[PDB]
Order: C-alpha cells, then sequence, then structure tokens
C-alpha cells in the first residue's frame, strides 16, 4: 500500500532548469495527464512551493499552471524528478525510455531533451519497408 499525502512541508523549495528552460521546453498539455496522477503528486509535495496546491483534474491543471504558476508547479516536477523520486512513474505514462532514464538519473535537461525529441509529435508512426520503392529500374520506368 502506498498513497502517502506526506505532510513534512517545514521547507520549500522548486529545482528548475537553467539552461534548458523547462517551461519553454515542456507545455501544460504534456505535464498535465502526469500532474493529474494522485501518484506524481505525492512526489511533488515535499518540493510544493508555499501557496501552490495540486489541480487534480488536467483541464483544470491548465486552467491553473497556465504560465507562473507552471514555472512553480514545474519547477517541483524536475525537483522530485532530480531526486529520482519521480523517475519510475515516467514509463508508466508511456513516456520515451530516454525520459524515463532521465527522471531515474535525476537529470532534468535529459528529460525534456528526450521528450522533445520521442514524442515529439509529427506523427511518425508506421516506419516499415513494405511499400516506397527506394530501388527502382531504369529502363523506362
Amino acid at each position: 500500500s502506498n498513497a502517502i499525502l506526506a505532510t513534512m512541508n517545514v521547507p520549500a523549495g522548486p529545482a528548475g532548469g537553467q539552461q534548458v528552460d523547462l517551461a519553454s521546453v515542456l507545455t501544460p498539455e504534456i505535464m498535465a495527464p502526469i500532474l493529474a496522477n494522485a501518484d506524481v503528486q505525492e512526489r511533488l509535495l515535499p518540493y510544493l512551493p508555499s501557496g501552490e496546491s495540486l489541480p487534480q483534474t488536467a483541464d483544470e491543471i491548465q486552467n491553473t499552471l497556465t504560465s507562473p504558476q507552471f514555472q512553480q508547479a514545474l519547477g517541483m516536477f524536475s525537483a522530485a524528478l532530480a531526486s529520482g523520486q519521480l523517475g519510475p512513474l515516467m514509463c508508466q505514462f508511456g513516456l520515451p525510455a530516454e525520459a524515463v532514464e532521465a527522471a531515474n538519473k535525476g537529470d532534468v535537461e535529459a528529460f525534456a531533451k528526450a521528450m522533445q525529441n520521442n514524442a515529439k509529435p509529427e506523427q511518425k508512426e508506421g516506419d516499415t519497408k513494405d511499400k516506397k520503392d527506394e530501388e527502382e529500374d531504369m529502363s523506362l520506368d
């Protein structure tokens, strides 16, 4: 059994990225399905800044974490990520192997990098050579 709302919040302190800006690489729509998971919320609790709250549904996450609050909430995200506490979670969302590895290693830039490199929405689905004449004939055709 797990599901522990650990109320041990004595300090506060999100840990964002200085080189790779998390808010410009990760958008609310990507974070929403993740943060809507109460399990990740558990891991974000120790890093939850003062005044911030954890939205339950993706829609309200978008409403609350528009930009200022988003950078703060994403900062606690990367904070739990840096600790590796948020690592195993990434695989359960169907996230890139490189991203889940990064989340376990606690590398926030690698996560952000691998996210938009692998979850890159260009709909590349179906790489198979059962079509395309990449080797053609020369005579008449």
